[PDB]
């Protein structure tokens, strides 16, 4: 991998922003592996937490948030078209009401925000993967 | 322009990191544009600059940095591969002693580090040119 994993990226995010993850899953699908994307509001893993993002890959996509320590109410889509043992880029575009959640150039959900997305200072991408890259663009 | 200018991007750089800024000069060369990058140590236009890269297109480039409020000595080179009224990609690579600067791909200068890059704050695109996307990627 070309970056450590679990991957604590501090970043700062505005609309417009768009973070690119590029990355291998470590298992084959049947052993069910997962992919973790934290959008963290402080670089301590016990902050609160904008948008979570697990991947059970083959499987489903829960969502969910922390506001003061707290998870909220978890959100999930079925549509989890990543392919098993390849590499894959997972795109999450901030517009101004949401996070757009692409993968594989395909758009699967949007998740939207509960906090402004400027509050967040750091994306964690963690779990079964390897990491070719990752990239915050506007 | 997709990007307000002087653009200031919040950032947090480390060894490895990539700035990729993709823009345009808004003149043409018997104009004698510019475009300067500073690498901020903080948002504030004061603070100290760990990096600063102004080319001026068809003729050179100037580099230097600025410590305790104090430009030091200035650095350039007359390699400057770009081209009249086309898209740039400007690319700045934190090596673990060095910025590398490409222009279109094409490698013109190393500026060596007299603070660690990861007290880079801020990076500060201005001047004469429209820009279509700065990234930040590791």
């Amino acid at each position: 991998s070309s970056l450590p994993v679990p991957y604590k990226l501090p970043v700062s995010l505005s609309v417009g922003s768009c973070v690119i993850i590029k990355g291998t899953p470590i298992h084959s699908f049947i052993n069910d592996p997962q992919l973790q994307v934290d959008f963290y509001t402080d670089m301590d893993e016990d902050s609160d937490i904008a948008f979570h993002f697990n991947v059970h890959f083959g499987n489903h996509v829960v969502m969910n948030r922390r506001e003061f320590g707290i998870w909220m109410l978890e959100e999930t889509t079925d549509y989890v078209p990543f392919e098993d043992g390849k590499q894959f880029e997972l795109c999450i575009y901030v517009h101004y009401n949401e996070y757009e959640i692409k993968v594989n150039g395909i758009r699967i959900y949007g998740f939207v925000h509960r906090i402004p997305p400027s509050f967040v200072k750091m994306v964690q991408v963690s779990r079964d993967i390897s990491l070719t890259s990752v990239c915050v663009c506007n």
